């Protein structure tokens, strides 16, 4: 569709990408990095617009993509990039960085609920309904639908949006210098999942 | 005695730390940084002797002390320097930076065990033995005793050896980086703590 | 519209306000009174409207609603009063006094179920439907939407009605006393709340 | 002994009573009161000695104790007289007013540890030290021992000098009022266990 | 209607009541006995329809519902029988006996499921739907509603059907024996409810 | 129906079953093989056609059934075979042999959800839609009706097509020998159940 | 020893048992009674002396004992009979009948404590030391030790004297029926848990 | 000593190792094999002689001690070989096999207790004290005390005597079957452990 953009193992080339940030989410056989390899990286460049790439089993090397996670200049905008972060540098080899958040910008903003899912946020802060899916998907298939592809694009289409609206409410509140402290850490925090502390709250008295 | 100096609301002067790092503790009324004031704090220059700072009720300044916690040149070591952060912060309105927290090192490290108390990391990693306080003491008392002047310089005399220990074992297992970022966090985790977020992991899913 | 009067920072007068008991209900930014601001209180004398006044950020005064929370001759009745009375006397240095809850009136007296929401108490003892608002508010909002007023109505619109039914109530199964004593005891329970035990029940045993 | 007067059924005068407060405790068959009988009532005048009365099965009235506990112008003092004023009022008719409680005293003023025990405060706050009875007591047998005479009269010998300390720790901390509305609720506390709510907090949102 | 006849106080005789077993179940202000009085009796001798008895506050005797309860001739048939006859009890000083209890019953022989529910077990072993009660009934009201009296009728309009199913079950699959002791037991279990062991499993080891 | 054969006891024959493998279940009165009795075996050659048996209480025979249970070059599929095989055990003497159980091939495969229910692996793996059973059935009734017929054979129809896709997952990825060892110690897992250790990991630390 | 004879499979005679009331407890190999087979059946006629009879694997008979565990007129007393009721009866095939259960009578009569071990109430009761076996025994084993038939007996000495001062104290604090109709039913308890209701209580709501 | 030999890397030949059986246990950095590299290898042929091998960090071969893992004519025998399978597979890339495990077999034999640590199996079924290691060590040290040795050595003198022990009494209760099915799986269930189901019990339903 002119919304989704789908390639095998790599962006052709990074003429869409000369942006100041990008919104990531990943697809993976399940949530041990370890165990569960990497089986789709979802990317926007903020347009309206999403590329979805099919990673392969074993493969180890996605240049095009790579450049992007390790440009310095250019902001990965996640919404719980801790797990996105961990599997990520499991399958290429480089932790990407700087990054934004969305749900640790909505901890510290909607101090009024417990629920911080994309689905909740963009109904809440973007007036936009993401269609959460239902059954489990296989995402190492060999083919992928195209419902699969709306749904990888839709963790990706409003990151822009939502960072912007986020953003403005750190602000508000008075808690920008604490989110982007915890910004910072983040790309720690995934390396020490994927060392051995996935299970733990490095912070913890006990 | 010729250990333990004792002081009133403040260090005299500063003779005494001309260093490139302090060991700090405190006491409070409890763990509620709010309700529970600050009453005491410890401090060693790492030379064998610990001054033991007694705080007043509703005291807003220790100006040379102060001094000590901005300077940026002096690393603050803690054992679980993440309660002490935020007691300091705010009890004189200036957060501590930069740190080192043997606790956070030790889980870093010790892996094999899930005791990370001081007393224990003591005896395994210094051959120290610190004599663990029994009966829980009343730290806003007008008078304090020696024996809870001996308790309150055990906890920072030997921090500078630990650190020195497990900087060490940071590096034979690996491990140096994800400290070091570790203690960049922390002053933010402390202030979280401040914030309303000290019952969260702020890096947790939900 | 007829039944509801919205109001920046306070009430214009209190021309509405010669009554014995008015109904009052908050808004905020969560649940933890020290980090979360009061955002709206909405009140009503019990004649079948209600006034919904936006509280703004840093407000620290509002003389004609504080004037109504000090008068000893007006009882101030809510649905759990406990954390409004520490919304309130944090927001504005006043303690409301004397009080009247109807939750604690509803657990006294529908000894035969464990919910003792507004909706359902008002359902079941006025035969009165409120709706309940499904997706979560940020009341710090610069402007409050129509649906946001009318659910903060909603809040103090019945709730002269519900004592009245209660006492009746209360009168019946032979506990009046009793919940007088709560009554009288609530605003310490709140202040006990904003000084630090607001996770304890200071009466059990352990 | 001189400093333990036993009794059967009520005090023989009350020309030791000539005081503005007594200390109370009660041994019961166990902690449900409406199933366990109350089988002993120690009581001090605070003047280093203690009476030790046996209640009898089916006993309705002891008129001298009832005196004093109906005295308003005598401050009856309990170590979590929560229980104790229950099983009195259950016993012979009479809630105790008005009352200080030392285990609500310590819980607003030891914010340093979760041990509020009798043997706890009176070591910590008086040195002194009472033994804890090990093996568990039938208080209802017909012959009461020596040892559990002291051990009954050590639970009221002490109280005087601990409501003493806690007073000034209340004043030291600034939580005087709130103690002393929590000591005008108590007596409902315990009216409302008898009532039915013994495991509810009737405070608590749910 | 035909199927229900309503009653205050108790039957007006007992011409309806020449059988062998009668159905019965309560109605009262929660489930604590003590605290929550009977509201309401409903009984059925099992011909197809019900008597719903209104029970007054302070009611002490109902003198032809008890000639039934004491009838050793006539077994009382009840789905949980263990807290209906610890109120029956204790609303008028006589233990019903003999017993059968549906819910035992089916405990014994429904070896395929968690849910002993009378609506349940109403649609698996007689193809009959009774209607739950959706919202929490004040049954001390002082009119009742025909709704209620229709609820409180369907408790007891089926328990002779119930108890001629349950036993052919318990003869097929051998357990007979073992029910009838249970049901020889259960006053006794609803007495040890009212003198204190409402919350033990006398048969536990700990 | 000619998709479901209907039996007494056992198969008339096996001129249906000169299959490598045969796809079965079992229904029971409970999930306690040692008090709830088989009532019903279901078993597919893989044709789409199911055979549904009826097993008397008391009954101890089933020879058509017993010689496929026994013939090694056979294989059992289930899903979770570990409670059909302890129940087959337990009612005819053989412990069925060689197995493939869909549940653990499931785990080992849907890596990515908790969900491993037949109807639910039947759906994302098969796109075929079984209804599941909403009201829980005697199984032990003389006559089972032709609704519970369709639910008994519902749970093999299917199971040569979900192993023939689950052989493919395990070969994707690399888990076939993993699972093979499962299967061939399924039978001693059943075995420990029937002995004893039914709620215990044999594999556990503690 | 002339307190403790030793027996192989049985008592030799009954010539020591022309009493009217006996004390047994048992040593098996675990406490599940299908898994775990009866090694030792210990027995006092009260005394002060005891019978240890070692039981063999396999062995199906003990015509002596079975005889005293038939005999109505023999009450048989245990501590926790609920056990020993099930694995005698699984072991010869007789329940015995009638009993006295020391725990069930404690507690039904030491409401102050939560400790009913035979240890605890020996000290309590009877002013008894009966030491502990601290490592666990294998009691299948060929020879028994002297050390294992002293704790055996231990077990059985005392249960005597036990009941005497239960009964009064049951009969004290106006319990005895409701301790008889337990009694009566635990027999019954004792065969629901050899049927597979070992770990509900029958009696519970849900 | 004359009871254990200290070696670095690897046993220098396997003179001492013309044997059927071995008894083996490691020490590493912690539980998490993936984090926590192994540290030493402790093994003995049986003879009341152990040999104690330093293992480096990053050390990928050991030749003389896989040639004993890879062996099949040899048993490998553990106390809980579930851990130490998983971290010599993982080191040196061999899953040792055949296994004996001495923590399955006491699960399987001593069905009278809970524990089944090799310090309370070796007091019980051979009557040998061993000193449980009280501090926690770092095995990673680059000198290992003679105290360390002695605690390693400990962990493998004794086993083929347990293992003679256990097999004897699996035979007596008749478990050798099942035993011997666990420890053919129990490499596979090292495998799984490595794999991503190290939380997960793969026989369990849900
Ligand atoms: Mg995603
Ligand atoms: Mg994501
Ligand atoms: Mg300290
Ligand atoms: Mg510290
Ligand atoms: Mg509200
Ligand atoms: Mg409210
Ligand atoms: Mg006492
Ligand atoms: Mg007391
Ligand atoms: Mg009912
Ligand atoms: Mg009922
Ligand atoms: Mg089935
Ligand atoms: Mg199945
Ligand atoms: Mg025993
Ligand atoms: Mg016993
Ligand atoms: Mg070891
Ligand atoms: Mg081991």
């Amino acid at each position: 569709s002119m919304t989704i953009r789908f390639h095998r193992n790599d962006l052709p080339n990074l003429d869409n990408y000369q942006v100041d940030a990008v919104a990531i989410d990943t697809e993976t056989l399940g949530l041990n990095p370890h165990r569960d390899r990497l089986c789709v990286v979802q990317i926007s460049p903020g347009d309206g617009t999403a590329d979805v790439i099919q990673i392969e089993a074993g493969q180890k090397k996605a240049p095009n993509l790579v450049k992007l996670l390790k440009d310095r200049s250019i902001t990965k905008i996640f919404h719980f990039g801790r797990f996105d972060l961990a599997v990520l540098a499991h399958a290429f080899g480089t932790m990407p960085q700087p990054v934004f958040c969305t749900k640790i910008a909505s901890k510290l903003t909607r101090t009024y609920t417990d629920r911080h899912g994309l689905k909740e946020i963009c109904s809440e802060l973007l007036d936009v309904s993401i269609s959460k899916q239902q059954q489990s998907s296989d995402w190492a298939a060999e083919v992928l639908s195209q419902a699969q592809l709306e749904y990888a694009a839709s963790d990706v289409l409003y990151l822009h949006r939502l960072k912007a609206v986020l953003e403005q409410r750190l602000e508000r509140d008075g808690r920008t210098k604490q989110a982007e402290a915890c910004f910072k850490f983040l790309p720690t925090r995934s390396e020490l999942d994927l060392m051995g502390w996935a299970e733990s709250d490095i912070f913890a008295h006990s």
